[PDB]
């Protein structure tokens, strides 16, 4: 019985940071981290040469771009389910959720994706999925705008030096209507009561993070 | 229990004609009929891939092999049931998908893509989707752009000669030579009927009708 865990936030708050540190923690406790973000610096070729597009060209690629970050992201949980783990803990980097109601949603709205792209791919998306990956908690890292824009900086990737705070705060609000305020209505039932936790590392942890993670552990006890 | 047969073959060949013919002879025999013959956003795309194929072939592709896939898994739930496809999801990889990229309207990283994405969308979902035999509806191109003026289409009426003659070789290579290679291993064996629909058959099948009895009588 292996409990599902999302871990959220937008660029450069410090998933794959926090991620990789409660790795180190404990034996039961394994992640499964975002292709997208590995791409991001020979499905590495594909995956190389579908970021590029995207950064140069949102209005063409952001649909073959969602369809592929996405079908990457099912057949790495997937296979996650095999590897390993007594007191289990998958922990995921970013969800199949993040996908739709964070990217693909905002590229239609930034119009990069047209009706027809966003329809079809809402039900490829409906359909793709009720054909196991459900989650147990989701856990949000919090960070302003300004804290993942310097992070992005921190980070030194080419393409991101590009994105500029305007996208990261567009983010940030869907971010705080889903996890937070849990305004956004999904097509998946359950997503209205996964508990949630909302951790802020607006303050670097990278050497602090004893709390954050008692804080995980605690969570993850009343589950 | 169920056998599933396809019936392939170049546009306007003549494939949804057979199907309904063959649909009224047997409580046993039911068919599933390709959504792009059928074309909401499948009516846009399929406008729009027919306008600027280099934007929007692999969005076309995508949408057009999942929505048989689903039409198929939708079908397959008599004593001899058989149910004939109008096409399959190889038809859509190895006739046009293909056909597309080597026209470059896809690109490299687009091909890669669907091909990938393929291989996992029929193979997750490979439950009884997979082909007990397959019927090659045989037409020369220039019977097929009759049949193109015969259906009376608007988009269809420009489809160049040309085309139809690149979608022949492929039918051929794939379903007589049997040169053309997979990665649906098995496909590289199951028995092709080879049927020739120059001859307008629309009151006229019983010889098509007797050779698919005898086909179906060796599966
Ligand atoms: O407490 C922290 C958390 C993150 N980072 C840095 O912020 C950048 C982006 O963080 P990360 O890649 O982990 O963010 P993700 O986008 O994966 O959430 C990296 O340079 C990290 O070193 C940091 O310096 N202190
Ligand atoms: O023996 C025949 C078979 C077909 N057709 C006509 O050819 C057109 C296209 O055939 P169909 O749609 O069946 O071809 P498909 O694209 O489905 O292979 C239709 O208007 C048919 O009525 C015909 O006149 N004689
Ligand atoms: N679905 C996605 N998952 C993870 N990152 C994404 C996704 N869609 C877009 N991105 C990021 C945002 C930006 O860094 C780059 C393309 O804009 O990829
Ligand atoms: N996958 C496909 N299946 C059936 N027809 C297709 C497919 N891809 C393209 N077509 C045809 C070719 C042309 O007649 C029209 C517009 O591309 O649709």
């Amino acid at each position: 019985r292996i409990k599902k865990i999302s871990i959220e936030g937008n660029i450069a708050a410090g998933k794959s940071t926090f991620v990789n540190i409660l790795k180190q923690l404990s034996e039961d406790w394994e992640v499964v981290p975002e292709p997208v973000a590995r791409w991001s610096n020979m499905s590495q070729k594909n995956g190389g040469n579908v970021l590029q597009m995207m950064y140069e060209k949102p209005e063409r690629w952001s649909f073959t771009f969602q369809t592929y970050a996405c079908l990457s992201r099912i057949r790495a949980q997937l296979a996650s389910l095999n590897g390993k783990l007594e007191k289990p803990v998958l922990f995921f980097e970013r969800s199949v959720y993040s996908d739709r109601y964070i990217f693909a949603s905002n590229l239609y709205e930034s119009e990069s994706m047209n009706e027809t792209e966003w329809t079809i791919y809402q039900d490829w998306h409906d359909w793709m999925n009720n054909q196991s990956l459900e989650l147990d908690g989701i856990i949000y890292l919090q960070a302003t705008p300004e804290t993942c824009l310097h992070r992005i900086y921190l980070r030194g990737r080419n393409e991101e030096q590009g994105i500029p705070l305007e996208y990261l705060e567009k983010l940030h609000y869907k971010h705080e209507s889903w996890l937070l305020h849990r305004t956004l209505k999904t097509n998946f039932d359950y997503l209205q009561e996964v508990p949630i936790l909302t951790l802020d590392v607006n303050e670097d942890f990278k050497d602090k993070y004893e709390s954050l993670v008692e804080k995980v552990k605690e969570f993850l006890s009343t589950l």
